[PDB]
């Protein structure tokens, strides 16, 4: 009954954050937790869980400028659209998945894991699992539909699933991010689970802070869109900003703020706080489209604008869900003006649409549900 679990996740704080509720759903069950990741090891230690970095000194942005180097054709055309079809990325997804295998291998053999729950990016964690021999489990991002992804990023990993011996399986279940109204017509791949941000721990303070007499409107952009393609996309955003009457809150985590200089005397900046403890306080958020962003958006029950850079073409996959179902508004970095984000701060349907879904969001399966149908699926 006892099981030692694996988490496997792509080095992105995007990949990683969704699957810390699964891990400590399993760590207060009773089963040892191990994480298995690159880059960002020292945040998931920072949830208070055991990590092993399988590729010491990655750098994604790295990884992503190497795949355009090496790829102008597939960079001049494919990626001139949004990644949709993930299927047709596989180079790209790859890229991001190879540096990891062969640390994760080790850590296969060395840990002996009953059990691999890996988010849909890490296509290194069924590769784990067929290493161990055991049951994997899917956790999803966005919505992404998994359609061939898999198979066609294992087809760019061929000499090192050669090498250690693995085949690709199928996950034994499937766990989706967004509420079902937010898949639109699309099929749903496996069970729905309730979303609880995590962000990190913080110490708020001696005290709980107070929500502010005016409306606070969030301004965040994940944690990799400006580091890849720089701070730039967030200017006209704040630009925009300083002209509405109102307060923003730019929350832009670790990211060095500096090139921005003074921001409009509205605008005041914080550096990594949990997204959720932030939009405690506000009244609507500006962010890039990312999955996460969008549910804790939707945790707190308020309208968000979707604006990324314009060349971004991983946040696509939410905005005609958003757009559709009226919880919020979609446009680009260089197109958001005062009179956007007046639409965004101002028109009551969008409140409305996002308190409904949020409704339907929160009666959700709680991860502790979701760890008890995973292990009833296994056993
Ligand atoms: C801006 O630059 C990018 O976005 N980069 C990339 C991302 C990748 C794959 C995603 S699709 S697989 S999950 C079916 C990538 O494989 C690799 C990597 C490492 C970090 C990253 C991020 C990118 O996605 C982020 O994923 C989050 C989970 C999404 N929220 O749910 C965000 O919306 C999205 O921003 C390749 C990549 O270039
Ligand atoms: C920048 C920032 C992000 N976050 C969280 C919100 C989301 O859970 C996660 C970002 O994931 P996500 O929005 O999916 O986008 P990306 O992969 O593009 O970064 O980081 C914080 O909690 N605090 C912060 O200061
Ligand atoms: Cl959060």
């Amino acid at each position: 009954r006892h099981m030692r679990v694996l988490f496997v996740s792509s080095p992105g704080i995007g990949h990683l954050f969704p699957l810390i509720q699964l891990a400590w759903g399993f760590r207060t069950a009773g089963h040892d937790v191990l994480i298995a990741v690159a880059e960002h090891a020292d945040r998931a230690a920072a949830a208070g869980l055991e990590v092993v970095d399988v590729a010491p000194d990655y750098s994604a942005v790295k990884v992503f400028e190497q795949v355009a180097k090496d790829n102008p054709r597939f960079a001049e055309t494919v990626a001139t659209r949004p990644a949709i079809d993930l299927e047709e990325w596989g180079v790209q997804i790859a890229a991001v998945n190879r540096p990891l295998v062969d640390g994760t291998m080790a850590l296969v053999d060395d840990y002996r894991p009953d059990l691999v729950v890996y988010e849909q990016g890490a296509t290194v964690g069924l590769l784990a699992a067929d290493r161990a021999g055991v049951p994997a489990v899917q956790r999803n991002q966005s919505a992404w539909r998994t359609r061939g992804m898999h198979r066609s990023i294992a087809s760019f990993l061929t000499d090192l699933m050669d090498k250690h011996q693995v085949s690709l399986p199928e996950p034994v279940a499937t766990i989706e991010s967004f509420p079902p109204s937010l898949l639109l017509e699309a099929e749903p791949e496996g069970w729905f689970m309730r979303w609880v941000p995590y962000g990190g721990g913080a110490v708020l303070g001696d005290r709980l802070p107070p929500v502010p007499a005016r409306p606070e409107v969030a301004i965040t952009m994940g944690t990799i869109e400006l580091q890849a393609f720089g701070i730039g996309a967030v200017e006209p955003i704040i630009a925009a900003a300083g002209e509405v009457d109102a307060d923003f809150v730019l929350a832009l985590g670790d990211l060095d703020i500096s090139p921005l200089g003074t921001l409009p005397r509205n605008v005041r900046a914080v550096g990594w706080t949990p997204l959720h403890t932030l939009l405690r306080t506000c009244t609507a958020v500006v962010h890039h489209g990312g999955g996460g962003t969008v549910m804790t958006a939707i945790d707190a029950g308020i309208p968000q604008l979707l604006a990324p850079d314009p060349r971004d073409q991983f946040q696509h996959t939410a905005r005609e869900a958003v757009s559709r179902r009226g919880i919020g508004l979609v446009s680009t970095s260089d197109k958001v003006d005062a009179d956007l984000l007046r639409r965004l701060i101002g028109d009551e349907s969008l409140r409305t649409a996002a308190r409904e879904v949020r409704e339907e969001m929160v009666a959700l399966p709680t991860p502790a549900e979701t760890v008890r149908r995973i292990v009833e699926r296994i056993s």
